[PDB]
């Protein structure tokens, strides 16, 4: 009862409602680009590192039409986006181009028309929708970006590449929402395929589709419904932090240093920043074996290395928060539960549990033992960004 049950058909009736309602003509044109949860390789992917999500059926749905007037109009009906729900805004030129401020949700999409790489770009109406739930850890952003992006390319087909089209909305996350992420989000919500995990090489950008067939194993995601203070503020922290040892080890990344040659390097660089590179070059090494463990399809070394990937981001990287730690410490003392950690950012948001979908209803009323709010979702790994003509 507090499982919120996806209803995709009903996001897309909703957002079809709201446009012909809104201006006055049944929309042309339904895209979809997915939320996330990464199963395991958190701060990797800023380290050029291995990173494993798989899409949710969560998602943000834009339905529109081209316009002749050159203009941008977008109604948001998400619940808890910042008035106004409606902006207008003249596409963008040599003279004039976007800048980011108010409302928030509308500097995403602004972002990724203001860097998207193809010409003439006309001008469009389109009502916003999500089921990824806001700040939760589930890539909201990126969801809606893609979706952007994928709007844009019926509009002005693009001459280009995945990871050029995941470098554009991560562009746009950073010019306009502030936030210098990496290319994980981006690219999952572009690249994801249903029943699949997306193995993604942050150094090559070699991608990787791994079947997770077997209907036996399942994943909760918990939502903490919290986002402590600290998450906007330490995100960059880690990422300056991590760009200073590479720095001082005459390493392009963390990627080419192993935990060996740090071990040895204990004084060559910070106390802070030794305890931080231990989670990433470790990570990194248990992103591989959870890789090759799904291949080989042992349900149980998913634990070892995703319940030490948490203890790691906790102890060592700490992106963890009470709230996480209870839920993950909650999930991990529970038969039944191959293993739970935090997923994306930190400081808030969802944790992820492997377990077996016959013991789904005992965990979510088992949890919900938690010192706070759970909403529950259980994720089928799903498509990426998706066009439907209406
Ligand atoms: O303030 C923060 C902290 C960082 C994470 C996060 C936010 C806010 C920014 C905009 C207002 C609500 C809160 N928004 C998202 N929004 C994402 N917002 C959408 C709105 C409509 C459709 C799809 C969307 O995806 N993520
Ligand atoms: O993770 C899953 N299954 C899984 C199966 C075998 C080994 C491991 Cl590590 C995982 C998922 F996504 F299908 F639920
Ligand atoms: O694993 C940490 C991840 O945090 C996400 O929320 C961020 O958008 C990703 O780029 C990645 O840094």
């Amino acid at each position: 009862a507090a499982l919120r049950q996806p209803q995709v058909a009903e996001l897309l009736a909703e957002a079809r409602r709201a446009f012909r309602e809104e201006f006055g003509a049944e929309p042309e044109l339904a895209v979809s680009a997915p939320g996330r949860v990464n199963l395991i390789g958190e701060h990797t992917d800023y380290n050029q590192g291995l990173v494993l999500p798989m899409a949710l059926e969560l998602m943000t749905v834009l339905v529109g039409s081209p316009r002749k007037d050159g203009l941008v109009s977008l109604l948001t009906t998400s619940e808890g986006a910042d008035e106004p729900q409606r902006l207008q805004f003249p596409l963008p030129t040599a003279q004039r181009s976007l800048e980011p401020g108010t409302p928030r949700w509308a500097n995403y999409v602004k972002g990724v028309i203001q860097y998207y790489p193809a010409a003439p770009l006309p001008g469009f109406s389109a009502v916003v929708v999500s089921s990824v739930p806001l700040g939760g850890g589930l890539s909201s952003s990126a969801s809606l970006e893609v979706a952007t992006y994928t709007f844009l390319q019926q509009l002005c087909p693009d001459s280009g590449t995945i990871a050029a089209r995941a470098q554009v909305c991560q562009q746009a996350e950073h010019s306009f929402a502030g936030m210098p992420c990496g290319i994980m989000d981006q690219f999952i919500s572009l690249m994801g395929q249903k029943g699949h995990a997306l193995l993604i090489d942050c150094r090559s950008l070699e991608t990787s589709l791994v079947p997770l067939s077997d209907p036996k194993l399942a994943v909760l995601i918990t939502n903490s419904n919290v986002r402590h203070s600290l998450a906007s503020s330490e995100y960059p922290v880690r990422r300056r932090q991590c760009e200073e040892v590479a720095r001082a080890l005459g390493a392009a990344s963390l990627r080419e240093v192993q935990l060996e040659e740090l071990e040895a390097a204990r004084d060559l660089v910070s106390k802070e920043g030794f305890r931080r590179a231990r989670h990433v070059v470790g990570e990194i090494r248990r992103t591989a074996q959870a890789a090759a463990a799904l291949r080989r399809g042992d349900y149980r070394a998913f634990g070892r290395l995703m319940v030490e990937s948490h203890r790691s981001l906790r102890d060592d990287y700490e992106v963890s928060c009470p709230e996480l730690d209870q839920l993950v410490e909650a999930a991990l003392a529970v038969p039944g539960v191959y293993g739970s950690r935090m997923t994306g950012g930190g400081f808030g948001g969802c944790t992820v549990t492997l377990l077996e979908a016959s013991a789904a209803p005992h965990a979510m009323r088992h949890i919900q033992h938690y010192g706070g709010t759970a909403t529950f979702y259980l994720s089928q790994a799903a498509d990426g960004a998706k066009v439907l003509c209406l």
